[PDB]
């Protein structure tokens, strides 16, 4: 699936929003922000990130349609 993370500033305490393409027919998705909060229960191929620590973190996605799924995997570097 297509890694689609839109988001302003990353600094210490924002929240990205992410989305992700390729499973059309997405009702829900598996996101991991690894900010504190690891697996990440999201509705179809949309999500968000909650970064509070300055650094970097790294995102992955599993998309779920029922018979069919996708891999994410992005990268995010959060500032403060």
């Amino acid at each position: 699936a297509t890694l689609v993370g839109p988001h302003g500033p990353l600094a210490s305490g924002q929240l990205a929003a992410f989305h992700i393409a390729a499973p059309l027919p997405v009702t829900a998705t598996r996101w991991d922000f690894g900010d504190g909060s690891a697996e990440v229960d999201a509705a179809g191929p949309a999500a968000s990130h909650r970064y509070v620590l300055p650094g970097r973190y790294h995102v992955t996605a599993v998309l779920a349609l029922g018979a069919g799924s996708a891999l994410l995997g992005t990268d995010v570097q959060v500032e403060a």
